[PDB]
């Protein structure tokens, strides 16, 4: 398990949490020095538990699929909540079985559905450590519209930060003041599957991507990534989605 406490949190302790989260994900290979997530894991070992504590010390436990860093569901007191998705339904066979009741949320966990449920795109939802504290608090008591927004915050401040150092740093900058994600942040989130694939394809193509990946940089300019010498590959991305899952 990994844990993060918002009480006394600062950029350093958040950084330690994200490092723990990355290190909890199993891999047998690295591809261009980036850990390659496993094609599959059977049984309960597929799921990592993240224990998150809000500023008041109340807690939720979030189940994460270790092959893709997707959040499947979470436990709040004696109630479990899962996305309306076959993969989350499967997760519910292994995690939080001692919950007194299980609620299936009225949406799947992908960005498009969550944004529809929340009533706003995540370009408009502030993120940061205060937003994460709020999100944990929201998830403690069921409200599906509010939860969709909280889950968008949760996904970006945990999973997305684990995947990209740039995103981790963006959250560190928002340790004491929320701010909507940069356009670069959104671009990276949207491109993880694509980048993971092209980095793996580059292995037998002399470090060259079979298909260029288009991204937005910190400045707001649109740029093409074509090979593994790009800063996004050498410095930023921290986990690769296995091509068998793409
Ligand atoms: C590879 O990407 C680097 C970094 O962006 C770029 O400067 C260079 O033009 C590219 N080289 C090749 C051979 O694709
Ligand atoms: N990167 C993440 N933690 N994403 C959470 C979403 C998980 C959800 N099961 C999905 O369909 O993606």
């Amino acid at each position: 398990d990994v844990s993060f406490r918002l009480s006394g949190a600062d950029p350093s302790s958040y950084g330690m949490f994200i490092k723990d989260l990355r290190n909890a994900l199993p891999h047998t290979e690295k591809v261009y020095n980036i850990p390659l997530l496993l094609p599959s894991v059977s049984g309960a070992g597929r799921y990592l538990l993240m224990h998150l504590f809000n500023y008041d010390g109340n807690t939720i436990t979030v189940a994460v699929d270790v092959t893709n860093v997707y959040i499947m569901g979470y436990l709040a007191l004696t109630t479990s909540y899962f996305f309306n998705e076959p993969a989350a339904d499967l997760a519910s066979q292994y995690v939080f079985r001692s919950a007194r009741r299980k609620i299936t949320l009225p949406y799947s966990g992908n960005y498009e559905r969550l944004q529809i449920a929340a009533g706003k795109p995540r370009e408009k939802i502030p993120i940061g450590l205060p937003a994460l504290d709020t999100a944990i608090s929201t998830l403690l008591h069921y409200d599906s519209t509010a939860a969709a927004g909280a889950l968008l915050v949760l996904i970006q401040t945990t999973a997305e930060a684990a995947r990209f150092k740039y995103i981790e740093q963006q959250i560190q900058e928002r340790a004491y003041r929320d701010e909507v994600p940069s356009s670069a942040t959104i671009s990276l989130e949207n491109s993880w599957s694509g980048l993971s694939k092209q980095i793996q394809l580059a292995q037998g193509n002399n470090g060259v991507f079979r298909t260029p990946t288009v991204l937005v940089d910190s400045k707001g300019n649109r740029v093409q990534i074509t090979n593994v010498t790009s800063n996004v590959v050498t410095s930023n991305i921290q986990l690769l989605l296995n091509t068998k899952n793409i």
